[PDB]
């Protein structure tokens, strides 16, 4: 979570389910903005930005 310091990986496509959730496409590469959270990580892609699950991404 240092916000916009790091960029992590789509390892599988996600649909947002939630208004805070995001959409990404496996191989994106998403800005991390706030991995406080175990579960579900603050990314943005494109520039759009919300949550995805923790798990469904990695660093480079």
């Amino acid at each position: 979570d240092e916000t916009g310091k790091f960029l992590v990986l789509a390892l599988y496509d996600y649909q947002e389910k939630s208004p805070r959730e995001v959409t990404m496409k496996k191989g994106d590469i998403l800005t991390l903005l706030n991995s406080t959270n175990k579960d579900w990580w603050k990314v943005e892609v494109n520039g759009r930005q919300g949550f995805v699950p923790a798990a469904y991404v990695k660093f480079l």
